[PDB]
């Protein structure tokens, strides 16, 4: 259903010094949900309880977002790509996760999700995907609505916008969302981020590491490594396709629909698709793990 509730209640794993936050609830292989900027475990409590009985359901927060810990010191070199690749990969090792993973992924959890795969492809099962970072783009692949305020965040506006006045949180993620959102869901994307200041770093370096126009050069290239890789394998693959969508429109929707062994719905949203139509996407995520999975009962 749709509900303000979570899913259960966080774990932690101890990961180079810091608490990383997660959920995981049920038994067998893994179906590893991750979110992206700025949302946590919780973007995907409607849609994991589709799930329920076909895996051990875990969904982690990123290292510095949702109840994992910050870090110190931060500043304008924190919380890029590689930092958040370092811990999540610890994090996932520490998991015991095994060799037939479900990834399911959005946003900056399908850029790192995707690139996990491509380095440990005998471990992925299937790979459901949306509204994701799925090759570099050119700002005329970029929602156009958004254009400018992304350009923004990319420069030294950035730090006002988002370390002071918390606009991903309060102005990009709202207008992401076709419905109005209720003040508990609301309280629970801002919780991670009510302090001003370093706090909410994790949400400017982010949009600071979009592979746009051939910069950054380092996501660039990793980005490109998983396009590549991905155009080409046979792990099945769900494409939870969105109308109007944001990211994954356009010459990114296209790039999406050549890959292999793929099966494909769309769904209402724009790029928090999840608040949307939870139960749709679960629903699929489920019939694909069954597919995955034979049970014979
Ligand atoms: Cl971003
Ligand atoms: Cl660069
Ligand atoms: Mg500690
Ligand atoms: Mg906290
Ligand atoms: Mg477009």
């Amino acid at each position: 259903s749709l509900g303000a509730k979570p899913f259960g209640e966080k774990k932690f794993i101890e990961i180079k010094g810091r608490r990383m936050a997660y959920i995981d609830e049920g038994t067998g292989d893994p179906i590893l949900f991750q979110h992206g900027n700025p949302t946590s475990s919780y973007l995907w409590r409607n849609i994991m309880p589709h799930c329920a009985g076909l895996g051990r359901l875990i969904a982690c927060d990123l290292i510095g977002m949702g109840d994992s810990d910050k870090l110190d010191p931060s500043g304008p070199e924190r919380y890029a790509y590689a930092e958040h690749r370092d811990y999540l990969d610890a994090l996932w090792e520490a998991l015991d996760l095994g060799d037939r993973v479900v990834l399911v992924v959005h946003d900056w959890g399908s850029a790192l999700g995707f690139d996990w795969a491509r380095r440990h492809r005998e471990r992925v099962q299937g790979i459901a995907y949306m509204e994701a970072i799925a090759m570099p783009i050119e700002w005329a692949d970029f929602p156009e609505q958004d254009r400018d305020l992304f350009q923004a965040f990319r420069s030294q506006a950035g730090e006002e916008l988002v370390l002071q006045d918390n606009v991903f949180v309060e102005q990009v993620l709202p207008g992401w969302i076709l419905r109005p959102l209720s003040e508990a869901e609301m309280a629970a994307y801002r919780e991670p981020f009510l302090a001003a200041g370093e706090a909410r770093r994790p949400t400017l370096s982010w949009p600071r590491q979009i592979p746009i126009a051939g910069t950054p050069a380092d996501v660039v290239a990793i980005a490109r490594d998983y396009a590549g890789w991905l155009s080409e394998s046979p792990i099945p693959k769900l494409f939870i396709n969105a109308e109007p969508g944001a990211l994954t429109t356009g010459r990114m929707r296209d790039f999406c629909r050549t890959w292999p062994n793929q099966t494909e719905i769309t769904v209402a949203g724009a790029h928090f698709i999840q608040e949307d139509s939870p139960d749709e996407i679960g629903a699929a995520i489920a019939a694909f793990v069954r597919r995955l999975r034979p049970a014979h009962h």
